[PDB]
């Protein structure tokens, strides 16, 4: 069925836009967006507490808050200003979450994480170089035993929604570089809320 979504030039207007909502991306009043959160959450403490881990991504920081707690360190990173400021209001307890206003096509750190969580982020990039180029990235940055969870709206859904590649097309590449332990499918009301979520171990 058609849809209808807010139109910008450029992605950093489009996040700008959503960041300014009272619950960006609906991902506190969704129950499909709770639901998602639910697999994402089960499939990051699959191996129990996490030592050293990574969010990718976190907007207002619902999902931050959920996994906080069951890391000894978390890092967050986003590429707006905007998501570190409401995300880390949300998480203020904690004083375990250091945070980072970069690019992950930019973002380098010595760290390695034993938990990567990567979920409805990447397809914000231009192409699929640049998709590789930080997927490189994330594997590079995986401590030899780490885990990295992926989630992502399809490929059809995310051409729906003018990107390049979705779930599928990335799954395909982590796969590359890395080992499938799990997936799990996840679906709302719509086309628009059908996300595939898959668990990866470093082969290392
Ligand atoms: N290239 C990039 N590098 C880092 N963060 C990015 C990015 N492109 C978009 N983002 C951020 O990714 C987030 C997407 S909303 C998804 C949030 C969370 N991972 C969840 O599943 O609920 C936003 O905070 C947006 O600002």
């Amino acid at each position: 069925d058609p849809f209808t979504m807010v139109s910008v030039d450029n992605t950093y207007q489009s996040l700008e836009r959503e960041l300014a909502n009272d619950d960006p991306w609906r991902l506190d009043d969704n129950p499909f967006e709770r639901e998602r959160h639910t697999q994402l959450l089960r499939l990051s403490l699959s191996s129990g507490a996490v030592s050293n881990g990574l969010e990718i991504g976190c907007a207002a920081g619902a999902f931050t808050e959920k996994l906080a707690p069951h890391c000894k360190r978390l890092t967050v990173i986003d590429v707006m200003p905007r998501a570190i400021g409401r995300a880390c209001q949300r998480t203020k307890r904690w004083s375990h979450i250091s945070w980072a206003a970069t690019d992950i096509l930019q973002f380098s750190t010595a760290e390695l994480f034993d938990l990567i969580v990567v979920a409805e982020v990447l397809y914000y990039l231009e192409d699929m170089t640049q998709m590789r180029t930080a997927i490189d990235n994330m594997v590079k940055m995986l401590a030899p035993g780490g885990h990295l969870v992926f989630g992502s709206a399809r490929d059809a859904t995310c051409r729906r929604w003018g990107h390049v590649a979705g779930a599928e097309t990335v799954i395909t590449i982590l796969t590359e570089a890395l080992t499938e332990v799990e997936r799990v499918q996840c679906q709302g009301q719509s086309a628009d809320e059908d996300c595939l979520l898959a668990r990866f171990r470093n082969p290392e």
